[PDB]
């Protein structure tokens, strides 16, 4: 029930939601600018979703069950005056009362982990290390991992972040392999500065729904600059591990202390 | 209330207010160019919520529960044309009669306070040592001090400014922690974007014609080499600006109603 | 058949599939992002043009009296909101059931098979050991080998995708030579454009989907200086990669149903 | 009464000037491009107003009452196909018959005297021994000087440029500070070549006119690539006058000997 | 009777030939892509033209008499959606039943064959060499060969292709001097690699109308990457001969042996 | 009349001339590309002119009360689809019949003439010395010579190339003082764009065709490094081209009638 074409030409219209095509998001939308691109997440949908799912005897049946309707939670609303309307968008930094975790480290902040670098064989060593849920691939190739692993494959942003932000909420815990076309796709030392203001956009998303989502990223830094571009993506986000020949290199994790 | 997709599209209509989808502005209009975007502040609404705001019991309450008034103080006009109409918009320097200033230094100008370079630790450190009423907000990743801290997190520029605007013209002390997103956001074509130092001194002026002083954590993210004439182009661009090497003072520039101050550290 | 000018101007209508100018797939169609392009297969007609070519006397001869439903198997859709309405669209990593391969190596995975570097020579050497059924020729300049080789030319990368779909899922053996206008044809942000990668694993992606391998020749025309990095991205987008040193395997890289294999020789 | 946003869609309605929204200037309309701006100058406007305060016994309490008035001297007009119809647009070089001048120099060509160079309180040193009516504020941080010097601020190209031509037109003697914000959105050594012609489009709008318009313009240049930009700018105006160290480094100028 | 503006609406114009404003080619219509501009070859047109000039007892006669129908032999389609329609368009590599050369040398493939480098006496010098029909002339400043030589000079790629592709397949010898303007005008080491499919694609359409048209060109590459671009350009064509001082310094040929 | 906002919008419009909003030029239209512009001269216009010219009293007089001739002969055209259908348009090089010429140099090829480099005083002084009916002043700053010398001053390259066609067509020689909006104002992608080249001979073909020879100032401003490779260019791009060094001649080329000339000076 998402406006796919159809966008508000009156004022009357322009004050709909963004699913309904207009320009002020609901209460219970939330933007989120990605490069040029803005997505929204309805937290009505995503808190059905998490609660059907955490409630669930069997949360395996109702996943499968009921994935159109866990993608839904995140789109990208059709009127196109939401750039000017909300200049230099960004993702507002709250945090939820009460939170609290022990994953990925003690007291770690909502918000991103981002796992960089590594062998390969040293980031899947490593994700199977961290107790995860199920791992949601995303812009990779398909490997053996995708034909017997406890995964679940997507096609776009909009369901990775989708299923990520539903799982998490639901209790359990997440990763995305991998945030690949999200390093390619946006484009602006050596690093496009709207991939650091994209991955604070998400984080703080994962920040006011009070979560952590574990995601792969590999930002092609040549590794004269990669010392540079790695600190520019810890000031991004809640937490970063560093992978080097399959072993944790650095890890800086913002703590709620 | 604010027209959002219905624009001017007579001569009758052109002669309207921003606010009402036309190209001219209201006496209590001001334009704020920054990059190739062009925002208001309207400053009936902006007297109207510094009056609500300096009875409150509380800032940081009114602010979250006034969301409406604070998007109509600053806002994104509709029409389209005010980029030709306007052509190499700026905001013009003036000063408010009997305007006076002890904070950030004595009788520093109107405008903005970059605080730039430095650590995480050191900013949180300089802001600390500022007495702010709170710190807004915007652009960056949620940490600790959002959780601990006298703060409103906002989401974009409008939002940003409408804030600062309204406790500053209220007597409070606000900061913006921080414009990332405008130096990220904006690109022209040294390594840094002119449009930069012209936003800046925009955003200055507006300060200026508001007769307040709003402080602002500006990281340019200059090659070590460009560092220092990058921040000579920032400096000429603004009031005030202090920049910061592990923690202290490392260089600053104020214009102040008698002068101008300089400072040296390391 | 594919609508060419008219898209979906009505929700009812964006509901439509995109062979009928709507924004949301049937379950039969799969997108295929390349670079600022999004392609379409459908699996119905694929399914029902393999099943026609495997009965055929000639697999040339039924392709070029059948280019309608080759340019019906993949087509590009009309309506303009499928890039915003999937952001950084990419294809999604399956394998069907029961998936099986001998070819091009043991247990190789499903998807692309890139045959890189080398000569005129040393490629032509190299497919002619790999028992084709035939070469598709796309965006090369006529030689020899297109009168006296079993071939079949073609022209855009629609058809090229197609006929490979087609000649897989009816049992034959394809190789597309080559992608020359796709490394030419995009465009972006070392040396080689990110979207050249991204591009491969989407086309590696719905081979993937479904359960075939397409054997496709690619000049990527590094610098010798990066020729070693570029290389090990295009072995990182796929499932297998053969790089040829003048006619011969130096290096190869295929992932399997099981693990990974690495030939090294020069 | 300049049109804003209904243009021309007829031939009968593009013959008419370009305060009415065709693409036909007026006799008394001069074009002026700007990189890839279009303004006009409305010299009735500009007559009228110089007139005015040349004949004025208050001549500060008549621009104190007409400023709207003043500023509508210069607009952008709304026809688009401006930069079809006029192609490499500039403006020609004429001089008013029995054109006559004293400043800045003696028998100064009509037209721009930039003010290069310098620094902050060279500049303003040098302003004030210029013997200015007032000095036009446009684009620079607020500043003292903004506060209780002779100045009129501005906000965009069009009232700069108008305020300096009726001031000029009426016998007195104004002064731009600064082209900065000119310097930065003209876009295309080391400097854009399009600012060049952007001066001398202004300089030959200040020769029909019969004018000398004093303006301080920063190009930003690397100082390798100084002189060089520095002869680029003298090259495309009447006057220039080089600061460097508060003192008048050097100074060529056009005369009509 | 070429479709100018008017192109199709509707399901039922699309299917239409280009000719007609449609973006389905008729089977007698080959689209040639060059750059961002789509052509098309009417081979129907074409072999009307080569027949009737192949036939003609004074060849010269009907060619003067009938310039604007051998023109109108390639065209530009006013569909729009033709670059979506038609991803990565190239141009197939085909050779017709029977194929046979001697010219430019013994089983030359059909195909461009380019005279690359050299000097304005030594391109002179050698198109002279080869026994040509004419010579056709675009892009270059006209000269005393324009005057009092077996020209025909044109002025668009249109003409260019469509005199050249007629008279080869009269039976005739062009060669066209030369595609400067289209190393200027295509944009994307050292050459805009659209170029060299640019080039591959008019070879194919010779090699379908199993011609070959000799073309005059000029890369411009700096000396050092010279040797690249040449390689990369005959990696693109049928023929290439690289001139310098007046000698053919290089040349290699595809052959249909 | 010129057609300046309504284009054509159905096939029969299409047809008719540049002058009337349509996409196909008269017999007596010649499309001029300069850039990513395309002019026309209606060489009935022209001709018109050049014998009223040719008639009259005063040169300087007759252009500046005839501003509506001249806009007449040569005007950007409408229509919008004039650069798909005439794909990488030059001008055709072709010579009048019976064409002569004594000036700039015996048997000179019709076409431009540049005049390259040197200082202000070195173009003026050469000028001076060609015997020009008068010089027409275009992109340059006003000074002494437009007040005390023979000027005809214009503001865009539509009337600088009607003024410089008219007089040479009735007899009269034209220079152009100069081409730096041209130099500046088209951009592509060595130092200088390569689209200058195409433009001058662009400019050229339409003065051969014509029968005419315009002389023209240009200053390309090459590196001294690249000057020597920029001047071979513009040198391959013209008729005749003169470079100054210091007032005095330092290179030129011609073509002619029978060949080709050469001098070299310092």
């Amino acid at each position: 029930t998402v406006a796919l074409v159809v966008e508000a030409t009156t004022e009357a219209e322009a004050k709909k939601s963004l699913r309904e095509g207009g320009l002020v998001p609901a209460a219970h939308e939330i933007m989120i600018p990605v490069g040029n691109m803005i997505l929204a997440v309805d937290t009505q949908v995503l808190d059905k979703c998490a609660l059907a799912l955490a409630a669930s005897d069997d949360p395996g049946r109702w996943f499968a069950e009921n994935e159109s309707l866990i993608h839904s939670t995140v789109f990208a609303p059709v009127a196109k005056g939401l750039h000017r309307v909300y200049p230099l968008l960004s993702v507002r930094p709250e945090v939820p009362a009460g939170y609290e975790a022990s994953w990925p480290t003690q007291d770690h902040m909502p918000g991103l982990h981002l796992v960089v670098g590594g062998t390969g064989a040293g980031k899947s060593s490593y994700l199977a290390s961290q107790d995860l849920t199920l791992v949601i691939r995303w812009g990779e190739p398909a490997e053996r991992f995708d034909v017997e692993g406890a995964t679940h494959a997507v096609s776009d942003l909009n369901e990775a972040l989708a299923v990520a932000f539903v799982m998490a909420r639901a209790g359990y815990r997440p990763a995305i392999d991998s945030f690949r076309n999200l390093v390619f796709g946006i484009e602006s030392g050596g690093i496009s500065t709207a991939l650091y203001s994209a991955m604070t956009a998400i984080n703080n998303v994962c920040s006011r729904l009070g979560i952590v989502v574990m995601v792969v990223v590999n930002p092609m830094a040549t590794e004269a600059k990669a010392e540079l571009v790695y600190n520019n993506m810890a000031a991004s986000v809640a937490g970063m591990t560093v992978l080097m020949d399959g072993a944790v290199s650095k890890q800086t994790v913002r703590t709620l202390s």
